[PDB]
């Protein structure tokens, strides 16, 4: 099958689209790799990157694909970056008949919207997520989506249903960076409306591209028919492993995204 992946491409950095590609390809997908933005390097640690504004390009891309009669099976949407691009993506996706749409609602972290994002971006995001089968906000994002003031540990019994209220029936809101004791992981509502959690032991440090890889792995697994719970279980273990690998490399450069070798190996093994 074919998966559309629409997110930022940084030439240097090993995150987002650059990490999605190997991952998804190895997971047996033909990837339609669509940059929403093109950068010299990611935005953390290399100084101001050189960036291409793709706002006038994506409409052309979509128009083209349309006339060419291309149809996508699955879609993963990551970092978009502008109100207009979200709008464009939203309508394009509406035209497709997707069996799977996963949207990582990139908006912020540590209680605040990322620089450049305002409440207009937030509203644009709320529109984009309306058809999503799964959304993967972090704790800050969840709050922003619902309009609840940020809480470091929000009440999952409250925020989860609130989020679900914005999604279609049967879709799922999964909060991704939930910390419980020495664990870090994902929380969501099961079919009976009960809060579930699946985590792995938190490792020291902070890494780039973790969210990106998590999203790719989740899309990929779901795309292949794995129920949500087992998907989340595996994704978390896989990320844990990737971060472990990363530490193991004893890197001198803390900017490069999470290592993928072990992850690719795991994917190949699952494949048989
Ligand atoms: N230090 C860590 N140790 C273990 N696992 C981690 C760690 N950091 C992240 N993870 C894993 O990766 C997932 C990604 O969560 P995270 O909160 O980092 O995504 P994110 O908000 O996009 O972060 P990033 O900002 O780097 O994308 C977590 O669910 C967990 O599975
Ligand atoms: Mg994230």
């Amino acid at each position: 099958s074919t998966m559309l992946v629409a997110e930022d491409l940084s030439a240097v950095g090993g995150i987002s689209l650059s990490s999605a590609l190997p991952v998804l390809t190895a997971m047996q997908y033909d990837v339609a790799a669509l940059p929403t933005s093109l950068l010299s390097t990611h935005t953390s640690g290399y100084g101001t990157p050189a960036v291409v504004d793709l706002s006038t390009w994506l409409p052309q891309v979509f128009a083209h694909w349309t006339r060419a009669q291309l149809h996508f099976d699955q879609a993963l949407i990551g970092y978009v970056g502008s109100v207009a691009l979200c709008q464009q993506i939203t309508t394009y996706l509406e035209q497709q008949t997707l069996s799977l749409l996963v949207v990582d609602p990139v908006l912020g972290d540590l209680g605040q919207l990322y620089q450049g994002f305002d409440q207009d971006y937030v509203a644009a995001m709320r529109q984009l997520i309306q058809q999503a089968d799964v959304i993967l906000p972090n704790t800050t994002e969840a709050a922003l989506l619902t309009g609840a003031p940020y809480q470091v540990t929000p009440d999952l019994e409250v925020i989860l249903p609130a989020l679900q209220a914005q999604l279609k029936t049967g879709a799922h809101a999964v909060i991704t960076d939930v910390q419980r004791a020495d664990q870090i992981g994902c929380a969501w509502l099961d079919e009976a409306g009960h809060v579930q959690y699946c985590g792995a032991r938190r490792l020291p440090g902070h890494y780039n591209g973790t969210g990106d890889t998590l999203a790719a792995v989740i899309a990929g697994l779901l795309g292949r028919g794995y129920p949500l719970a087992p998907t989340l279980a595996r994704a978390n273990q896989w990320l844990n492993m990737a971060v472990a690998e990363t530490i193991a490399q004893n890197r001198t450069d803390d900017r490069q995204g999470v290592a993928l070798g072990d992850l690719l190996q795991a994917i190949l093994a699952l494949n048989e």
